[PDB]
C-alpha cells in the first residue's frame, strides 16, 4: 500500500553525533548506519520512504530527549534548539515530513507556550514527550503531568487541537536494577520493556485529565503499551473496586479509549496482536508507525503491506486515520514513487 | 446498549395462521408462540424492543415467502398484498418500525415496478428476497438474479439507492430430494440456508452484477453465510488462478466486501466469529440483527449488550452503521 | 520448521493424459507444469519437500478420481489399479512418502475389503475419498456414506484404526446443471468444494456415523470446509431446536470436533482463519497440509514456517499431530 | 465444568489492616483454609486449589534470619492447616530467597515432608541494610537452587510483589488509584521472567517449570516484540541464550488466568502461548470464585482446550490424584 503515514520516527541533533553513535553501538549492530540514519532528515530517510510506500512521517526528538535533563533552564533551551532545528531541516518537504514538538515539561506554562510557538509558527502536528520529566537538584525526582497545575498545558493542547504522543523513557531506578538490566540484554530501544508509559497513561485517566480535557488526544506506541491486553483487568479495577471506593473519573476505560487514546504499530509488526486490537481498540483508533531507525522501514512496511485484512481498516490504519488526525496536506502522496 | 437496529425481522400474514403454525412445528420448540409472535406487528414485538434496547427494527416477510410461489400472477399478488399490508400495519410507529419490500422475482421489470412503488409510496428501506424464485410448472426451476436480464432490476435498486437483503430459503423439489431429504436436520440455519445465499451472492459477484451496478448494496445475514471464513481462500483462487483463466469480474472479493456487501449478526451470536470478522470484513460493514422470531430478543440482545469490544465498533455494528445505511432519523431510546 | 507432514497431496496416473491436462487447465495458470507435478511421485516432489522443511507427505489420488466413475466394475478396477500403482511408486522412499487408499464407494463391503487389503499389505495410512460416489447408469446419482448400510465399512475403518479423509469433488449431473453451470467460476475452491464436503460431513454427524463408529476419525481439508465459521450457529440450532424436535445424534457438534473430526490447512494459508480455528477447533485437531500441486509448496511453507504462533501448537499442527494420528515412525527430520 | 484446578489462591497467617470494598469478607476469607474456602470450591465446580502465601510475604523481609524463620513458620502452618483435606487442598512452599542453598533446603524439606506442589515467590527478595537492595535469582550462584527445583520436579510460581519505592512514585500511585493488587500494574515479574531466559536459567536448567499469573503479565501481548528483540537485534549483537522466546515458553513457562477473566484475551493467548500451557486460576480472595468460575464455565471454546486449561493441564503438571 502506497502513501502510508508513520509518526514514531526519531531524529537526533548533529552536534551530538558522537554521543549518538556511541549509544547506537549498545542498541543494535551496524551502529554507523543507524547513527547516520537518526541524524539524517532528507536523504536516506526519504529514500526509504520512497522505496517502501511511505508518503509521510512525523518526526520526534529521540528519547530520552529533553525529559532526561533536570536543570530547567537547560531543558527549555534544548527544546527550543531542537524545535528550531527540525522545523528548518524539514521546511522544503511539507508533503513528506512533519514534526512533533519537543518540550521541556518542567513548568506547565513554559511547556504550553513552546508548544504554541512551534505549532503556530512551524505547523508542528503535536507533542511527543518521553514519559515523566526528570527533575531535582541532581535529577533524582520526576514531574508528572496529571496534577491540576498541568490543566493550563492540556487546555493549550486542546486549543491547538493537536495530539500528544507519550513515548517511553529509560526508567531511572536502582543502581542494582540498571546494572542487572544492562547485563541481562533487556534494556533500551526498541523494546523499552521497563517503560512507565502504560502506568502513566492510566494515571491521566484516573486523575481525570480526560474528564477536564474531553477532547484531548493521547497517542501510545507498541499497540498501546500492553494496555489492550489488560483492558479486562483495568475495567475490572475501575468499575468493581476503585470506583466503589471513591475514584471519580466519569467514563469507563473503554469510553476513554474511544474518545481520547490512539495506539500505533510502533515496533509491533504483529498480525495476531493487531487483529486482537481490532477487537479491543478498533481500526479507527490505530495508527501505522515504524519507530525508525530503531526499526527499519523494510520490516515495518513489508509486514503492513502484506496484511491480509479487510480493505477499509487497512487504509484507515495505513494512512487515512493519520491524514485526518494530523491534518495532512491534500495530494501529499503525489511526492513518492 | 440502547438504540440497536435489527433488520432481519420476520412477519407473516394473519390469514395464513394455520399453515404458519404447521411449518413452525419444524423450526420452533413452541410453534404456537412462534405463530403468535410472527403474526404480531405492534404489541409483543415492540414490547420486546423496549425491554431489550432495540430502538428500531426493519420488518420483512417470512421465508420462503413470495419466493415459494411459482405461478407469476399468484406470486405478484401476494407481494402486493404483503407490501400494502405491512405499510399499513406499521404506520402508527414510524420511530420504531420500518419495512423492506416483499417482491415476486419472476419478472425483472415487474419486480422493479413493485420495488419502486412501495419504496416511493410507503418509504420502505429496501428489498428482502428469500434467495431464488421458484418457477416452472411445478416450481422446480430456480431464478437467480445474476444474469444479464436482471440488469434492469438492479438499476432501479441503485436508482432508489436502497439495499437488497439476500435471505435464505428452504431447499425444495429435486435439489431438496437429492441432497437434504436424507439429512434434513441440516435444512435451515445448520447448513442449507448459508449454502443457498453464498451460492447466490457469489454468483452476483462472479457474474458481474456489482460491476454493472457498482452502487448496489447487498446485505447478508448470519455473519456472511460462511463467506468470510474463506475470504483468504476465495481471494487467492479468484486473483491468482481464476482471473488469469477468464474470470472477468473487475474487483477482488475483498473490494466487493468493502463497497457492495454487508453482513449482519442474525442468528449468529458468536463473539469469536464476530471478532474474526472484525478483521476479515471490518466493523464498518457489520450490522446487528436478530432473526426474530426464529431467535428471541433476549439471546441476541443479551449477547450483544455484553460484547467486550471497543466502544466505537460496538456503536457502529449496533446502530450507527444501520442509521447511515438506511438513513434513519436520529432516535434515542427509553 | 523442519519435519512438516502434509496429507492432502495429490498424484495422478501417467496413463490419464487427457484427464490430467483437462483438470490442470481449470486449476493452474500453467497447466503444463501442473500435469508434470501431479504425475511425479519421487523427483520434483521430494525436491520441494527438502527445500521447504517437509519431512513426510501422504499421497492421494487426484480428484474427482474414482468418485467420478459411475460404473461399479470400472471404478473398482480403477481404485485397485491406483492403490497398486502408488504402493510401488513410493516404495523407494518410505521415510518421506506414504499413501491413502483410493477406493470405489459403490458398495460398502467391496470398499471395506479394498481398504483392508491395502492398509494391511501396503502400509496405507487411511483412506481419502472425493466426496460422494457418482452412481447410476447415466452417472446422475450420488452415494453418501452416512446411512447405516455403510456401518460394515466404517467398522472396517475403525478396526484398522486409520482415518478417512473426505476430499471435495466437482459437482456433477443435475445439481451441477441447476446451481453451478451458470456461475461456474464458483466450482472448486471458491465455494462448491466446501459445500459438498460440509453437507456430507454434517451428514455423518446428524445421521449418526460417529455415534455408531465412535473411534472413527474423519479429516476435512481447507480448515473444515466452512463448518468452524458456524460452530456457534450450528451448535445453537442442534442443541436448542433440532434436538428437541427429533435430531438424535448424542453429542454436541463441538464434541464431534473434539473426538472424531480433524481439519487441515490445505489450500487455506490464512493466518486469521487459522487463529479463529485455534479457538473454535483447537490445535490438537489441526493438521498442516498444502494441497500440492494445486497449491505450491512455497506458498504453503513460507506461510506456515513464518507463523508467529506459540511453539507447542506450531509443532503439533506441523508434524506432531499427524505423527500420532497416522502412527508415523521416526521419518525424515521427525 | 466440574473438577477445576486453581493455583494462585492466597492465605495469610491468622496472627496478622482494611484494604478493599466490603473489606470484612476479604480478611476472613484469606485467613480461612478449610471452611469458607472449601464451601466456595463446592459451589462453583472447583475440585482442588493449591494455596500460596499472600504477597509480598517473605520477599518483603530483608533480614535473613527473620525471613528464614517466617518461611519455615508459614510452611509448617499451612501443611497442618490443610492436612484434613488432601484431595481438595494443596500448597506451594513459602521461601526466603536470600540464600540459594538455604532456600533449596527449605523447598526440599517441605516438598519431602509435606507434599507441597512447588514454590511461589513474590518476585525479587528484599535484602541489604534497611531493605534498599533486592536479590535476583538468574545468576550462576542459584543453579544449586534450580537443580533442587528440577530434581523435585515441581514448578516455581513467579508472583508479583509491591514495586520499589521512590516516595513521589509511591505517593503519585496511591493518589492515582493505580497502587496495589490485584492489578499490581507496576509488576516486575515480566522483566524478571525474561531475565531468566536471557541470563540462561532455562539453558542451565532445561527442565525447570516457571508459572506466571495474569495470563503472563502481558508477555503474550509482547511476544512478537520480544522474539524480534532476541532473534533480530540482541542475538546478532551478542546475546547467547540457546533457544527462542517462543521455544522457552513452550518448554519452561506457564500462564494462569489469575485475575484476568477475559475471553478475548484468552483466545489471544491460544495463539501466543497455547492451551497446553494455560492453567485456570482465580487469585482468591483478591478475586472471588463466582466471577472466576462463572466466566470459565461459560467459555465457548473448543472442548479439548477447555478441559486442559480448567483442570487437565494442572493435573499432569502438578501430578494430582
Ligand atoms: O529506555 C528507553 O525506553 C529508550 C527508548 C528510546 O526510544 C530511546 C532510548 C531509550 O533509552
Ligand atoms: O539506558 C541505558 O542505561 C542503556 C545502557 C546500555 O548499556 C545499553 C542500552 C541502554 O538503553
Ligand atoms: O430459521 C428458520 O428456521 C427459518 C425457517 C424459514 O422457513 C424461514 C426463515 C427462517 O429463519
Ligand atoms: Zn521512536
Ligand atoms: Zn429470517
Amino acid at each position: 500500500m502506497l502513501g502510508k503515514v508513520a509518526l514514531e520516527e526519531a531524529f537526533a541533533l548533529p552536534r551530538h553525533k558522537e554521543r549518538t553513535r556511541w549509544w547506537a553501538g549498545l542498541f543494535a549492530i551496524d551502529p554507523d548506519k543507524h547513527a547516520a540514519e537518526i541524524n539524517d532528515i532528507t536523504e536516506q530517510r526519504i529514500k526509504y520512504m520512497n522505496e517502501h510506500g511511505v508518503g509521510y512521517t512525523i518526526l520526534s526528538y529521540t528519547a530520552p530527549g529533553v525529559q532526561d535533563v533536570w536543570d530547567p533552564k537547560e531543558a527549555q533551551a534544548l527544546a527550543v534548539e531542537v524545535n528550531d532545528y527540525i522545523a528548518d531541516a524539514i521546511k522544503a518537504h511539507p508533503d513528506r515530513l512533519g514534526a512533533f514538538a519537543t518540550l521541556s515539561m518542567h513548568d506547565p506554562k513554559e511547556a504550553a507556550e513552546e508548544l504554541r510557538r512551534v505549532v503556530t509558527k512551524y505547523g508542528f502536528k503535536g507533542a511527543l514527550v518521553n514519559d515523566t520529566q526528570r527533575a531535582g537538584a541532581d535529577g533524582d525526582d520526576m514531574i508528572f503531568y496529571d496534577g491540576p497545575e498541568w490543566d493550563v498545558f492540556w487546555s493549550t493542547v486542546t486549543d491547538l487541537d493537536v495530539p500528544f504522543y507519550l513515548h517511553p523513557r529509560n526508567p531511572t531506578g536502582s543502581i542494582h536494577e540498571k546494572l542487572w538490566a544492562k547485563r541481562s540484554w533487556l534494556i533500551g530501544p526498541p523494546l523499552s520493556f521497563a517503560q512507565g508509559v502504560s502506568l502513566h497513561a492510566l494515571g491521566m485517566v484516573t486523575n481525570g485529565v480526560f474528564d477536564r480535557h474531553p477532547k484531548l488526544q493521547i497517542v501510545l506506541g507498541h499497540l498501546g503499551e500492553h494496555i489492550p491486553f489488560d483492558m479486562w483487568r483495568i475495567n475490572h479495577w475501575f468499575e468493581d473496586i476503585k470506583k466503589p471506593l471513591g475514584l471519580s473519573c466519569k467514563l469507563t476505560i473503554r469510553e476513554y479509549f474511544a474518545r481520547n487514546l490512539w495506539i500505533t504499530t510502533s515496533g509491533h509488526f504483529s498480525t495476531s496482536t493487531l487483529q486482537f486490537c481490532l477487537g479491543e481498540v478498533g481500526a479507527d483508533r490505530i495508527l501505522f508507525s515504524i519507530d525508525y531507525p530503531f526499526e527499519n522501514f523494510s520490516d515495518a512496511c513489508t509486514w503492513y503491506d502484506g496484511l491480509a485484512i479487510n480493505d477499509v481498516d487497512k487504509r484507515k490504519i495505513g494512512k487515512d486515520n493519520a491524514k485526518k488526525l494530523f491534518k495532512l496536506p491534500q495530494f501529499y502522496q503525489s511526492e513518492d514513487h
